[PDB]
């Protein structure tokens, strides 16, 4: 699995996240406009958050953050978080992401991940179909 | 195999089942209006249970609960039954999972589980396609 | 592999056989009107008999018994026989079913099995389309 | 893979040949007037040859004999012949089968089996296509 | 990995050629007007060179000499020649085919061959499409 | 996975990149007017560079260098970067290829890349889709 990064402006952020038990965030890199980035999810990085104006192209299809298995999740407003649940005999939240206007996140299941949950006026992506919360 | 939830209205419960020769309730999350809540089948989990007005969506297509290998159980009336067969030499119910109006139940054939049978007023969705009892 | 069983009337029966050299009969399950049962083909099942009134539905299509590798056989009249013939240097048939009219059998290709001969009127089922034998 | 063989008249034949260095053939069965016959290829036997009035439905198609890795053979007028050429170093003619107008062969290629010659007025039918020699 | 030759005229000509090192011509069959020939690509061949008036029929498609992984390629006119490039750290000519007009070359990329060059006119056809140098 | 060059014109030029830590340049091979090249990605060689007016064809689609997992990078002016990123707890730029205009790069993500970045005006491919910088 591999996703596209296309800025439609300067500053776009894109930060990695770490496998494993611990969830914490991986050095970013800086695309100015014009720029491109191509990456895949791999042992240490199963999840990425993009900031600004950009265009994210996977297979599902395409999404433009400035208007308004593996999945994704845009937030329409302020205030979206995503939860993610231990796999194995307990079910708890061992991480808490929060997600602001025009972010967007791109999050595999995992050893550590088998259920996530989403929060707020959002946009979400699967294989099956896209899905809005509002 | 995975699926998806969002809720139509505050209340939303999502039990999960045990894999296993046990047959019993794992503990259960709650999902208010505009929530969602993507979920695999994992080796602890095989089957889950969804009360109130809520928009499941699989592989299979989209189903929607206040209108009127794995399967889909929704129940059309109060009184819809599920039972489980035991895999092997000998076939007996294991577990008698009874259906309200409204609840939908998803399960997967399992080493413990090879045949199911379904009682009553009921939708029922597979990948070959959908049935009514009625 | 798997398939659908639904009643259109009260005391259908579905019968089991046993997987290996002995082809016998594993002991029944009752439908009633609007009742359904989905099962798989398993290392101790792998053929069925349906008889009554039913709406049997698989990956080839729907069949209605009430109307005029695996593979499937309905009888048209009374009088069909379906014989399996064994795999290995010799052929021979070790078991002989008899089908009644509206009775239909559905059938895998075992280790004990690799041809079956089939007899009368009845319609047949494949992957590859149906056959009628009038 | 499969095939399926049905009689549009008495006393039509189907005979089994033998997989290995060896090619001969296996004991034969008869078929009547409306009986069907569905077999696999075996370890036992690779390839089959069928005499007689007869309906054959295979993964690519179906062909009416009466009418004017794995492939088809169909006789369109006696003299028809298929020669089987040895795999490995050496290349020569271990086995010729000759074809009488309606008669048709279903053959695999196989350890010992690697390239065939057709010759005379015959249909060949193949994953890819039909050919006809004429 | 197969394909099929026809013969449209009397001495047409098939040659194979050695899958290793190194790479030399296989003993050859000739077909008459109307005689077929359905090969593979095996452990010892893996390229073959058909020579004469001949219908040449593979998965990518069906093509006639006459008129004016793996892949094919056909000479329009004399003076065509196709140089195997070594796989390794080493890429170097060691093998260098000629193609007459009319001849048809069928190979495939061995251990020993990971890249080729065609010279002249000639057409080519892959998985993908087909190519003309012209 | 393999490609095809052909060129428009004389002293086209193909370049191979070794797989590995090093990232350098493997022996180059010159192609004339009418000249077919086809080439495989293997384990000495994961990436190319094309130079010169030629036909381009992969799985996705063909490209024209001519007119204004594995990914096609082309330059529609001088100054395009690709950046390798290396794979596992660390990520650095451990290779700089400069394109000029009309210059095309394929390059697949091997066990040192994991992720790249592009700049300037480029036109990009893949799998998805095709996507301009500009
Ligand atoms: N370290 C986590 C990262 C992760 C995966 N999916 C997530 C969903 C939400 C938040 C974090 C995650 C994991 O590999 O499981
Ligand atoms: N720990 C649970 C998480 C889980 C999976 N599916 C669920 C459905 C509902 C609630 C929790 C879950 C498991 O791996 O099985
Ligand atoms: N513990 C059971 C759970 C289950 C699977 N399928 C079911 C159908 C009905 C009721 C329970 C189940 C199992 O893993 O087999
Ligand atoms: N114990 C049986 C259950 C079963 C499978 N298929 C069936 C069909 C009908 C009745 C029972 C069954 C088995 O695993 O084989
Ligand atoms: N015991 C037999 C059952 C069987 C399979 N296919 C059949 C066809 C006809 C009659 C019986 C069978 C077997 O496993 O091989
Ligand atoms: N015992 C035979 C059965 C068989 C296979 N294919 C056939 C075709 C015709 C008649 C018998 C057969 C075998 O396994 O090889
Ligand atoms: N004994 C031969 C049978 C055979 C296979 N393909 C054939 C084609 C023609 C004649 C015989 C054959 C083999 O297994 O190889
Ligand atoms: N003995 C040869 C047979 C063969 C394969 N492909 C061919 C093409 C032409 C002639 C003979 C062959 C081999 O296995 O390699
Ligand atoms: N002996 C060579 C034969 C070969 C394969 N592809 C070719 C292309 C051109 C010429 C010869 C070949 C090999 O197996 O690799
Ligand atoms: N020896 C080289 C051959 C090669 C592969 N791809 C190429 C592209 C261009 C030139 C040569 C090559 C290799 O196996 O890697
Ligand atoms: N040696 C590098 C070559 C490479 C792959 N992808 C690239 C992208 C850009 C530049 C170089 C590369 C590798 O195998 O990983
Ligand atoms: N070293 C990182 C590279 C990487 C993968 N995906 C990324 C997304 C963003 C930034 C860096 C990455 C890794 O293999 O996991």
């Amino acid at each position: 699995n591999f996703f596209v990064i296309k800025a439609k402006e300067n500053g776009v952020n894109v930060f990695g996240m770490t496998r494993g038990t611990d969830t914490r965030f991986h050095h970013s890199e800086k695309l100015d406009k014009g720029e491109v980035m191509i990456a895949q999810f791999t042992e240490h990085t199963s999840a990425v958050k993009i900031r600004g104006k950009a265009i994210i192209q996977t297979s599902y299809g395409t999404l433009d953050t400035e208007k308004d298995n593996f999945f994704v999740i845009k937030a329409k407003e302020n205030g979206v978080n995503v939860f993610g649940m231990t796999r194995g005999t307990d079910t708890r939240f061992h991480h808490s992401e929060k997600l602001d206007k025009g972010e967007v996140m791109i999050a595999q299941f995992t050893e550590h991940t088998s259920a996530v949950k989403i929060r707020g006026k959002a946009i979400i992506q699967t294989s099956y179909g896209t899905l809005d919360t509002e």
